[PDB]
């Protein structure tokens, strides 16, 4: 599913991401935009052979099992394919574990490089939340 900007803001808010660990909703929407262009089916392969899955491009090296990333952890205890669902619940619940692990949203390279220090509230401007 490809989300609209406000549709995804609303879904993330309902799933408890607004101000989760102090990150306002605009941060999460901005990260989703540049990680996946709001497409839950996005996948990208990494140089180390791991793969990034879903709207928040969660990596199979640490967070999910895709059956082809040798020696990887599965810290969200989910198959990586569950992260590609039109239902964002699994991606959100895993992202909450990621953002709580010490490095906050810096775990998402695109957030650090394209959202951090910008006016992220602009990503939810106009939405009825
Ligand atoms: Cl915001
Ligand atoms: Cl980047
Ligand atoms: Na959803």
């Amino acid at each position: 599913k490809v989300f609209g900007r406000c549709e995804l803001a609303a879904a993330m808010k309902r799933h408890g991401l607004d101000n989760y660990r102090g990150y306002s909703l605009g941060n999460w929407v901005c990260a989703a935009k540049f990680e996946s262009n709001f497409n839950t089916q996005a996948t990208n392969r990494n140089t180390d052979g791991s793969t990034d899955y879903g709207i928040l491009q969660i990596n199979s090296r640490w967070w999910c099992n895709d059956g082809r990333t040798p020696g990887s952890r599965n810290l969200c205890n989910i198959p990586c394919s569950a992260l590609l669902s039109s239902d964002i619940t699994a991606s959100v619940n895993c992202a909450k574990k990621i953002v709580s692990d010490g490095n906050g949203m810096n775990a998402w390279v695109a957030w650090r490089n394209r959202c951090k220090g910008t006016d992220v509230q602009a990503w939810i401007r106009g939405c009825r939340l």
